[PDB]
């Protein structure tokens, strides 16, 4: 199991737009378009992040071509973060994995707010991080996942997704 693996079974993967769990526009595994109600914005953020006409539809390598570069950029959104950097460099590669699966589903500002959950992380106090993780909208508003991803944090094993 790998970030890659961890992130596709969470997001899955779509071949043509969607809404997301919360109503936006969205394409491949869990690439967001655009927070507009407007599909034809969504069509247009579409063609500009493919670099052709696509009509709302992708192939698999372009899906796969835009999660690479999402990971990649949630990685180093990470690491350029003066919050965030302190607490992925202190955790194993398991957790690691975690890390960048929340900040991939809520951007780095939005991980960034769990500033009592970091600071536990960073003690390794996990049995506490995990119920203070659980105390946000993120788990009430989709909690299968969120588990799978607090699982991860307090056993450091890919036991939740096996
Ligand atoms: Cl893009
Ligand atoms: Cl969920």
């Amino acid at each position: 199991m790998n970030i890659f693996e961890m992130l596709r079974i969470d997001e899955g993967l779509r071949l043509k737009i969607y809404k997301d769990t919360e109503g936006y526009y969205t394409i491949g595994i869990g690439h967001l378009l655009t927070k507009s109600p407007s599909l034809n914005a969504a069509k247009s953020e579409l063609d500009k992040a493919i670099g052709r006409n696509t009509n709302g539809v992708i192939t698999k390598d372009e899906a796969e071509k835009l999660f690479n570069q999402d990971v990649d950029a949630a990685v180093r959104g990470i690491l350029r973060n003066a919050k965030l950097k302190p607490v992925y460099d202190s955790l194993d590669a398991v957790r690691r994995a975690a890390a960048i699966n929340m900040v991939f589903q809520m951007g780095e500002t939005g991980v960034a707010g769990f500033t009592n959950s970091l600071r536990m992380l960073q003690q390794k106090r996990w049995d506490e991080a995990a119920v203070n993780l659980a105390k946000s909208r993120w788990y009430n508003q989709t909690p299968n996942r969120a588990k799978r991803v607090i699982t991860t944090f307090r056993t450091g094993t890919w036991d939740a997704y096996k």
